[PDB]
């Protein structure tokens, strides 16, 4: 018996073959960028103030008068929720008083808005904050949308594991593909708030199943040494390129219709890949359809040009190939001894934390100061030498280390935020990108680190233990953003202090960098 990456390591590492899978593999993942993101610009909140309809016979004084000043940022600004009442505003322009002259303001009676809302349109021309008036006591409908997608994103990480490994990779990849691209075009039509929200479930969960499809297609297709880089890289940088393009389209497109009707054409550009991307072959085998890899292999193997006699590949071999031992699926593994309790304990906390913190970031984009679209464009640009920081450290500094020191200037540089002065605004947001640039880098390397923690026998299953926390924690992300409203800098004040601790919490955990990976729990390395 052999091993599958033995028999098909003729094929060479790189080549136009695993060249045009790696280059259109991760061109798939670019929809997820700006379809991850969209919400900073779907649901975004436009200033807005009670109406008084025309019909009011109220004099042009009392038309300026017509709602409470409150201070905002210390200054004036009409109070958003609230509005004198109309009916004695009324009855006082028409026996002729007038503000100020007769009438003390502070003294009026307030009402809620009545005539619904008067949303700006200096900025967004509409969203779904404005279609259905998610404002004063509908507002926290806003964030819960959000948190609707990503649980979505949740439910969709079961199930697309057992649908690809049950139907293959490249068939999940492509249904799934076209769910997400069909439920994002279903959503222009939405009558109402519930329809919109169901269907946002459903694209957060179409678009969740196929980025693991086409990651795990790509890392079973790819070679050894290629397999790494295209994890770590391959993927990373076109999401990057994708969510850095988003605000592109949002900057010259400001209705969320129209925006959807964008966001949602490259989805269907996407499936002309149909005809370049073959199924796996280590799957095909798995399911003993030996004929299908073999036809995939000598394809290969031609594009490459390499000649393939018996003498260099046989499919009797491939028939009598190595099968590792199952890893083991119980949950009570991973909790039935101390050391491995408490590593598990810790990787679920830090992943957590830095994804609350990276979905946070993401989020709060509109509630910084400057152009709104720039400001986008700069949290999604950060990214991409974090991710090559991220390669770089991973490839050559133990993990310890790098990642308390990623996660302590994460961190430590939010809790700055309240020190800057107005006059400097700008540098707040040079903060909070600096913030995002150390989380990103974190959020890279621990992928890495806790599969090096976990025993082979059991990996997997904590790999994805831990992966589910994350996704957990991206559910509570948008909430954090929600706190703004109540306090400016609380969400920042919570993020960075989280993100220390997790930052020293990192750094009892054992380092792995230079050893031998564990094969069973026994050799597991013990925490600090
Ligand atoms: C930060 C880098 C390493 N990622 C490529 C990782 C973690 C965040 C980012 C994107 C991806 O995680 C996701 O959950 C993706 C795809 O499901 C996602 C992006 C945007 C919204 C929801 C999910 C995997
Ligand atoms: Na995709």
């Amino acid at each position: 018996m052999r091993d599958y990456d033995e028999v098909t390591a003729f094929l060479g590492e790189w080549g136009p073959f695993q060249r045009l899978i790696f280059f259109l593999l991760s061109a798939s993942i670019i929809p997820n960028g700006f379809t991850g993101l969209s919400s900073v610009f779907l649901i975004a909140t436009p200033e807005h103030r009670c109406r008084v309809p025309d019909a009011a016979n109220l004099s042009s004084a009392w038309r300026n008068h017509t709602v409470p000043l409150r201070l905002r940022d210390g200054r004036e600004v009409p109070h958003s929720c609230r509005r004198y009442r109309l009916a004695t505003i009324a009855n006082f322009s028409a026996l002729g008083l007038e503000p100020g002259r007769d009438v003390d303001l502070g003294q009026l009676e307030q009402e809620s808005c009545l005539d619904g809302w008067e949303f700006s349109q200096d900025v967004y021309l509409s969203t779904i904050v404005t279609e259905w008036n998610l404002v004063c006591e509908d507002d926290w409908k806003a964030p819960l949308t959000i948190s609707l997608f990503f649980v979505g994103v949740l439910l969709g990480s079961f199930i697309s594991g057992q649908l690809s490994d049950r139907f293959g990779r490249k068939n999940v990849l492509f249904v799934t593909m076209g769910m997400q691209t069909g439920f994002s075009f279903l959503q222009i039509f939405s009558k109402n708030f519930e329809m919109f929200v169901v269907l946002f479930v459903l694209v957060g969960m179409g678009q969740i199943s196929n980025y693991v499809a086409a990651f795990v297609l790509g890392t079973e297709i790819l070679g050894k040494s290629v397999r790494i880089i295209f994890s770590t890289l391959g993927v990373c940088i076109f999401y990057a390129f994708g969510y850095m393009v988003l605000p592109l389209f949002a900057y010259f497109i400001r209705d969320w219709r129209m925006l959807l009707v964008a966001l949602t054409m490259p989805g269907v550009l996407c499936v002309a890949l149909w005809w370049f991307i073959p199924e796996s072959p280590r799957w095909l085998i798995s399911q003993g359809r030996f004929e299908e890899a073999e036809v995939i292999i000598r394809k290969a193997a031609k594009a490459n040009g390499i000649v393939v006699p018996s003498t260099i590949f046989d499919p009797s071999e491939l028939q009598d190939l190595s099968s590792k031992k199952q890893q083991s699926h119980n949950i009570l593994d991973l909790l039935r001894t101390w050391n491995i309790r408490m590593v598990t304990i810790m990787s679920i906390m830090l992943w957590m934390t830095i994804s609350v913190g990276y979905f946070g970031l993401s989020l709060d984009t509109p509630n910084l100061h400057g152009d709104i679209f720039v400001n986008c464009f700069l949290s999604a640009m950060v990214e991409v030498p974090a991710y090559v920081l991220a390669w770089l450290l991973l490839q050559y500094l133990p993990r310890r280390y790098s990642m308390a020191t990623a996660l302590f200037l994460g961190g430590s540089v939010l809790l700055f935020m309240q020190l800057v002065p107005p006059d400097l605004y700008y540098l707040a947001t040079v903060l909070v990108m600096v913030g995002k640039f150390g989380v990103t880098a974190a959020f890279s390397m621990v992928y890495v680190y806790t599969a090096e923690l976990y025993p082979t026998v059991v990996r997997n299953m904590g790999v994805g233990v831990s992966s589910t926390a994350s996704r957990l924690g991206s559910i509570l992300s948008p909430y954090f953003v929600y706190l703004g409203a109540y306090d400016r800098f609380l969400p920042y004040i919570l993020m960075g202090s989280l993100t220390i601790l997790t930052a020293i919490l990192t750094l009892f955990l054992p380092e792995s960098f230079g050893t031998p990976l564990p094969d069973t729990i026994d050799q597991m390395l013990r925490v600090k």
